[PDB]
């Protein structure tokens, strides 16, 4: 689809058994979602932007249901306020932004 | 121009006769500007970063090229490691998101 950017450009995204809303995201270079439980091994890792770094939990390998769009790829799990969708995955979607 | 996201979205702005690199993100609702000069009044400004939040600079109806594409709008100015193109701006030069 061609997603206009007037809002936020929300979509619904499954992930973990369980369905979510989350940020497309251009300017993330790594996918980070409010936390929750995700099977498999994980490590701890800091990701930083505006205001700074927060710890989280890196998870790899895991599928995730974008818009309908499946895509494998590493997941950040932590204290973040929205579900964010960075590039690591947007690729495997093959969004582009376009002007 | 079609910008696939393999790498970061990095393109080159004209702000206050200055040529300066920043980040195209569909992920933000503002545009801000790491420190610098410009001209007129500036209002208070709180906004929330992954990290927390920072206090900035708005300035309001500045005159800005990004991509070859002109635009004039709010910039905020602020500590930033990435100067970043939010949605105000985005969609004075017509972005959108496809896959
Ligand atoms: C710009 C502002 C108005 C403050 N808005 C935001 O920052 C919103 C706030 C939302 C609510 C809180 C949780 C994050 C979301 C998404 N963000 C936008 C979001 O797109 C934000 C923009 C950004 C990029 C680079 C540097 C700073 C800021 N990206 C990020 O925060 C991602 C997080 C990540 N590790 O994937 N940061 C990076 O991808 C990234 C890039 C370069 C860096 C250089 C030095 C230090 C840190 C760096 N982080």
């Amino acid at each position: 689809p061609q997603i206009t950017l007037w809002k936020r450009p929300l979509v619904t995204i499954k992930i973990g058994g369980q369905l979510k809303e989350a940020l497309l995201n251009t300017g993330a270079d790594d996918t980070v979602i409010e936390d929750m439980s995700l099977p498999g091994r994980w490590k701890p890792k800091m990701i930083g932007g505006i205001g700074g770094f927060i710890k989280v939990r890196q998870y790899d390998q895991i599928i995730i249901e974008i818009a309908g769009h499946k895509a494998i790829g590493t997941v950040l799990v932590g204290p973040t306020p929205v579900n964010i969708i960075g590039r690591n995955l947007l690729t495997q979607i093959g969004a582009t932004l376009n002007f």
